[PDB]
């Protein structure tokens, strides 16, 4: 059972960051560390290198990688660490954070709007900061989570029997992993 | 499995409520019991925080809220309090919860810094003046690794242990629950 749900951070052109992982089992892991794209894609070049990329992870051991950039400076850019463990698969949100951006993403939270076209829910952000929905709810309904991309728009799937719905309501996750407070509208016409 | 980061939820002193998200991992079902102890991880007489649901279902890979709410204990403005939930899945994990005044001017990256430390009587004892925790990420005396223990704000913390050793580096955890940049002091 995991509680909350962590990201990392990078502020854009920073040398690097130091990230923890942990071996919660009591035998061994071999981990490969690795940086994706937002879709979770491999890229031509990496944009980031993990150092150490392979080691064994004892039983219940702890250690730190060094993730380091090798973008935009108006929105933060998203990547993926996923951590990929076999015996001697963890995806993470990189958000790459340019030192320009003003405020942090709860002070945007509220900013979202929404429209219905073509069966689904599409939100737009017209902030700087992706807002990570953690919580979504139409016409009563639960819709499954997805990241609002900075300066864009997500359009959702709908479940059946959402046609003429005009309620939403949202969480986004603050950087500290928690859901934040529940902000209500109804989809513009 | 394999954890990436720590993280904790910081609860402001005045706020009624805040919700935190817990994820099945498992290809089934479990029920989620979940309770809110003291700092040591022990139950208190009169819970200064419900958690509602306390007792709820979540299914195969399935994830749902938590609401984790002040119910009366009394804490101090001047500094951080701390406290711990956790949560047990059972078929049909414990995090910090920090506790902080709207008083607090700054976060806890903005003092790591300032611990200083001494040795006595075979301990590392970190001082640490800040009205915040300072969640040890890493910890090194003499180049060797010493397990992590929060210096609670205010007050310090002795680390079992390196005679002739006076080198400590540390790094703290930070809000997000990432490593702070590393520090390095000699011992006074």
């Amino acid at each position: 059972v995991t509680i909350g749900e962590s990201r990392i951070i990078y502020p854009l052109d920073a040398a690097g960051v130091m990230v923890s992982v942990k071996n919660t089992q009591d035998y061994p892991v071999l981990i490969q560390s690795r940086i994706y794209d937002e879709n979770k894609e491999k890229e031509s070049e990496d944009p980031f290198v993990v150092t150490p990329p392979l080691f064994r992870l004892d039983a219940k051991q702890q250690n730190s990688l060094r993730i380091a950039q090798a973008f935009p400076r108006d929105k933060e850019s998203l990547k993926w660490l996923c951590v990929k463990g076999i015996p001697p698969n963890n995806c993470i949100k990189l958000l790459v954070r340019p030192n320009e951006l003003k405020g942090t993403p709860i002070q945007f939270a509220e900013n979202l709007s929404w429209k219905v076209d073509g069966g689904k829910l599409i939100a737009e952000n017209p902030s700087p900061f992706y807002m990570n929905i953690g919580e979504l709810t139409f016409g009563g309904k639960s819709i499954p989570s997805h990241y609002i991309p900075p300066k864009s728009t997500w359009a959702f799937d709908l479940p059946k029997g959402l046609a003429g719905a005009r309620n939403v309501s949202w969480r986004i996750i603050n950087d500290q992993g928690g859901l934040d407070r529940l902000y209500s509208k109804n989809v513009t016409l």
